[PDB]
């Protein structure tokens, strides 16, 4: 057929668009499996598919990390082939009319801490931490959360030593706007407490529906993240959790009282989300929001 890669997957379909590049769906034309590729244009000015497609192979063995079949060059494309997974926890957040119960941010929670986690494990930070990069698989994966996108990701510490990139300013918010920690706005240097503060800001976003710093507008794009950065500064955690169970709260002060080089602490985020699931009388069934919707039909 029109286009095929690595000898054997004919790609189908666009997907979507990510970090940098396109995505589309495909067929292993020898086994009749689908999977999803990745093409970045060879000309381009400054090609990073080789270093993400390196990150990936470093990450593997973990759970809710995507699988690469192929890395190569077809045409005037560099190419990267992984497993297909299912939809983003932004495409399920609009599906359900934009609102998440209790049970199922807090089991989405449990899940995205580990992602994260995992990626720290390894010594690098993601810095792009939004529903968009977080998808549920297929198949018996179905009920399993993934972490995908490692574009804008970095090394944060050296293997050996585990002495931290250096502590430094004048830095481009490289991320989303929206769930950016408040140190990332200021041009801090990110390390892994950034991270877990977008996340919370993430949580927030399902609990509210909307974050407070949205809907605002400026001249330049530099003066709206300034907005943005405003109103983040300016609103009490307390106020923007306001009417939530107090472990949300607890969370994001947590984090932000993180110094740069310390390690969060997982186990115990994790065990703050979980008391409280127990309590509410909740059980780890996997049924989310929109698995009512879909077994209804
Ligand atoms: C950004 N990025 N990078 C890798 C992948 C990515 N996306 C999928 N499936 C998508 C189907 C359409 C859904 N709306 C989103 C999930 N499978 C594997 C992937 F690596 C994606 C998600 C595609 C929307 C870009």
């Amino acid at each position: 057929a029109e286009f095929i890669v690595g000898g054997k997957y004919k790609l189908g379909r666009k997907i979507g668009s990510g970090s940098f590049g396109d995505i589309y769906l495909a067929t292993n034309i020898t086994n009749g499996e689908e999977v999803a590729v990745k093409l970045e244009s060879q000309k381009a000015r400054h090609p990073q598919l080789h270093y993400e497609s390196k990150l990936y192979k470093i990450l593997q063995g973990g759970v809710g990390i995507p699988h690469i079949r192929w890395y190569g060059q077809e045409k005037d494309y560099n190419v990267l082939v992984m497993d297909l997974l299912g939809p983003s926890l932004e495409d399920l957040f609009n599906f359900c009319s934009r609102r998440f119960t209790m049970k199922t941010v807090l089991m989405l929670a449990d899940q995205m801490i580990s992602r994260i986690e995992y990626v720290h494990t390894k010594n690098f930070i993601h810095r792009d931490i939004k529903p968009d990069n977080f998808l549920m698989g297929i198949g018996r994966h179905c009920n399993k959360l993934f972490l995908i996108d490692f574009g804008l990701a970095k090394k944060y510490r050296d293997n050996r030593t585990r002495q931290h990139i250096p502590y430094r300013e004048d830095k481009n918010l490289t991320g989303t706007a929206r769930y950016a920690s408040i140190n990332a706005h200021l041009g801090i240097e990110q390390s892994r407490r950034d991270d877990m503060e977008s996340l919370g800001y993430v949580l927030m976003y399902f609990n509210r529906t909307s974050l407070p710093w949205q809907g605002l507008k400026a001249a330049t794009k530099k003066q709206k993240y300034e907005k943005i950065s405003e109103k983040k500064m300016s609103t009490p955690v307390e106020v923007l959790c306001k009417g939530f169970p107090a472990e949300f709260a607890m969370y994001l002060n947590y984090c932000r009282g993180l110094r740069f080089e310390e390690a969060p602490d997982y186990m115990y985020l994790r065990q703050l989300f979980r008391i409280l699931f127990r309590t509410l009388n909740h059980q780890y069934d996997y049924t989310f929001d929109w698995t009512m919707l879909k077994q209804k039909a």
